[PDB]
């Protein structure tokens, strides 16, 4: 069973020197930003999105459990104010490398269901780089629908 | 410094099984391989490519370190018999996702040439996907120079 | 404008150099250890810091960038795990020489309290020999203030 | 007084990249190379001065240091095989950040008087970027005169 767990001060620092060097490695490999540009642009984007780290308000991180001693991963989710649908956005999801392959994913995307719906979110947002086909893959079985695709082409 | 320490069967086992599943993916990504294909297509070639596993003659996985506790990533090589240019191909290499970002690949592709030298190798091969543009340009920038291109159309309906 | 980004591992081998051989020339600037010592010291006092170079948990090693064609100076903050008042200490902290004297501290300062928040620090902490008198004013400057004072004196 | 050493493999690596680092920003500041470009167009400078680093041949790499203790700068000559007019050209000179003005540098020019006139060298030459108005106060006063200049004029951006 994969509980979700609100993050510690220690996890939660971790996953944003994991999640902010990520990011900025997914966006170089979805061609969006340059090499020597997307660390910096990373720590700031997530700096923005977290000024007061776990203490942003309507922002819940956590740490995906199997159980008290395996953090499987992460789950980070923004609950707009007062959403007109009450959607809450899925900033991010995933597992760590030695938990993949398990299905623990899938378990932990209705985990999020089920905690979300107890909360009052109706509807769930995310996006996912193209170029992460398995995760795409998932998140259409589990029922998610895309709704806008990005695009782009190199020239002559 | 990136130090190589031959594997374990604890660490290929579990190397195995991650390469494996990622191969796959890379295959689908490039087109290569149909998703549902994916993963049957690349165990198969895993285990024909390493019969005895750790034990096939030749070839030669290690653990990259940073120290005795931070293991960066993974680098396996094959020296065929008696090359005639004494070369040896590279079925795999790279950090893991908690290293990656720090500038550690390219001294692991510095660790991989004196590591080579030191064993007679005298020229270094490797197959890197069309869309993997990062490794691309890191292979490029340590000296590595592109010889085969394999491209693919697909027509309309 | 001066912003964070975590420090390669170039970087790094010319940064603890640069200041394992300066926290030797400081630490003989004070007495505190004799001329023919310190370089053997300094190299010992940074490699018990940094047993995993800049993998080592906790510790946060980051660039400090004017633009994306060099990095202007380095910021060394250790974030104690389970800290009662959340405090970090900042133990290395500097611009190089051809990027000193612009005010560009004072704004690596500023991006440092930035990400300490986001990061859920709520106190910082330093060290700083006596005889720099110079970072001594900048830290009082931006907020710092003295708790804990070393002082000697040679008898013979 | 300021004496010179050879230059220790330990002390190259890390005087090599400081100077490889530090050419890429006069350059760059002079306007003379693209920000862009610096870092790697310097590597290939002193790549193809110092192809044998250390043992580069009728290279000099000195350290600068008061007593056997302290290196607190460098020295780097090339005496040329059969000059000619039997001349040593500077490639680089200076002082580590924490050594300077304590007039160091006059006193290790005096000592590359010194070296260069025990070894035949009857003429001293140098490069100074013209920003460099500290050093070039300094060879000024050690009896250097300028010889040529290189000048650059924007029109536009
Ligand atoms: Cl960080």
């Amino acid at each position: 069973t994969i509980m979700l767990t609100p993050m510690q001060t220690e996890e939660f620092r971790s996953y944003l020197t994991y999640t902010t060097k990520h990011y900025a490695e997914e966006k170089v490999k979805a061609g969006t930003w340059l090499p020597e540009d997307a660390q910096l642009l990373s720590k700031q984007v997530f700096t923005d999105l977290l000024p007061r780290g776990l203490e942003t308000p309507h922002h819940h991180l956590w740490s995906l459990k199997l159980n008290e001693k395996d953090i499987v991963g992460w789950l980070w989710i923004h609950a707009e104010p007062e959403h007109p649908q009450q959607e809450a956005f899925i900033y991010d999801f995933g597992l760590y490398e030695p938990y993949r392959g398990k299905g623990y994913a899938k378990q932990a995307l209705a985990a999020l269901d089920q905690a979300a719906r107890s909360m009052g979110i109706r509807k769930l947002s995310l996006h996912v780089f193209a170029h992460n086909q398995t995760a795409r893959k998932l998140y259409e079985q589990t029922g998610f629908q895309e709704t806008d695709v990005v695009m782009s082409k190199k020239l002559l």
